[PDB]
DNA sequence: GATCTGGCCTGTCTTACACAGTGATGCAAATCAAGTGTGAAGCCAGACAAAAACCCG
């Protein structure tokens, strides 16, 4: 477990309740990843 | 005597005679680890209907 497995999955439902997918959710929670 | 020649002595020159196997490093490629909802390949439904292999009048 690295910083962006707790952090794909963790804060991933904070955009699968907005998109239903499940690749398109967390790639934008990768992009705030990147810019942090 | 004088020389010839033949035998022995080295002296070079030819082919040959044992290296891939050890443990270590060090990069490139693969994988893999999650996320989450998908569809796809079969599963099996008791019972029914078109073909290969061989019996049969």
């Amino acid at each position: 477990p690295s910083a962006f497995f707790l952090f794909c999955s963790e804060y991933r439902p904070k955009i699968k309740g907005e998109h239903p997918g499940i690749g398109d959710v967390a790639k934008k929670l990768g992009e705030m990843w990147n810019n942090t």
